[PDB]
């Protein structure tokens, strides 16, 4: 186990930042997310045989669409890895482990199409999960993975040390259900501003590790003005689709998702910074202060909305 990986110097300095782009070389993204588990969590948290097996398989089930992508399963683990090494006292050998983990398999084949969509054509898996749909979906896929002959990188841990991990990683990619995430939020807001908040209580924990998963699920608004702007367009790409998938099904589409009403894209990006983004990040960083810089980004990319709608942009 005396194999590092090392990044070109400009990406072995730049990827310690919270705004760090992964950049457009599909090649290197492997090497980034090993690189990521090895400094973040040790050189034999898992063996690589196994771990560069288990890599391959993730990046193989999920599918060609313009976000829910390789590329965002890749960008929300580096933004995890970020928040963890800025707080690296807080979270137990299992929880750096597992959240990685986590980040990378948190939309496992996905297809695009929102829970609601699911549910409005009648989908089967609408049938076998009737809330947090894909998500469930998503979890039910990382054990299918972990249980092919070769890929168990958790193989050597002990019976509850496993059972504990796979718990870890099942309430974190339940609470990428962005349904899920106002009511989460709300509650570790009263907790903190009451001081009722405890880190050594697991029901409060996971509440924290949910508002982590949703704060790196949105990382996207955290990042350079010009990442931001292009990466809303993938999400416009799939929210279209599931519109005229909507149209299909004889179903007006909320105007998010209707690609007539595209001039109306600035305000409705304001509204979400405002309603989601803003007071994600802002709770997070009074928790876990050293998470700043999200915070100060995503509030940069809201200004420069307020630029696009002024027609300065
Ligand atoms: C709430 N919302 C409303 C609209 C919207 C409404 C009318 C016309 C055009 C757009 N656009 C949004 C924002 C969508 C959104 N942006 C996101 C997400 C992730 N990154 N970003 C920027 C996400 O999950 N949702
Ligand atoms: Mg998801
Ligand atoms: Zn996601």
């Amino acid at each position: 186990g005396l194999m590092q990986f090392t990044l070109p110097v400009r990406l072995c300095k730049e990827i310690e930042l919270f705004h760090f782009d992964i950049g457009p070389f599909e090649n290197m993204w492997p090497g980034i997310f090993v690189y990521m588990v090895h400094r973040s969590c040790g050189t034999s948290c898992f063996e690589l045989e196994k771990l560069c097996r288990f890599i391959m398989s993730v990046k193989k089930n999920y599918r060609r669409v313009p976000y829910h992508n390789w590329k965002h399963a890749v960008t929300v683990a580096h933004c995890m890895y970020a928040i963890l090494q800025n707080n690296h006292t807080l979270f137990t050998d299992l929880e750096r482990k597992g959240l990685l983990i986590a980040c990378l398999c948190h939309d496992l084949d996905h297809r695009g199409f929102s829970n609601s969509y699911l549910q409005k054509f009648d989908h089967p898996l609408a049938a076998l999960y009737s809330t947090s749909t894909m998500e469930q979906h998503h979890f039910s896929q990382t054990v299918s993975i972990l249980q092919l002959e070769g890929h168990n990188i958790f193989s050597t841990l002990s019976s509850s040390e496993y059972e504990q991990v796979l718990e870890i990683i099942r309430k974190a990619i339940i609470a990428t259900d962005l349904a899920l995430y106002f009511g989460n939020r709300k509650q570790l807001e009263e907790m903190y501003q009451t001081g009722s908040l405890n880190l050594n209580n697991q029901s409060h924990r996971d509440r924290v590790i949910g508002l982590m998963m949703t704060a790196c699920d949105l990382c996207s608004v955290t990042k350079l003005w010009p990442v931001t702007k292009l990466t809303a367009n993938d999400i416009y790409a799939e929210f279209w689709a599931e519109g005229d998938e909507m149209k299909k099904l004889g179903i007006q589409p909320i105007p998010m998702m209707d690609r007539d009403k595209k001039d109306e894209v600035p305000q409705g990006q304001l509204g979400f910074y405002n309603a989601v983004a803003i007071p994600c990040y802002t709770t997070l960083t009074q928790i876990l202060p050293p998470t700043e810089p999200l915070l100060k980004a995503c509030r940069d990319n809201l200004s420069q909305w307020e630029k696009v709608i002024r027609g300065e942009e």
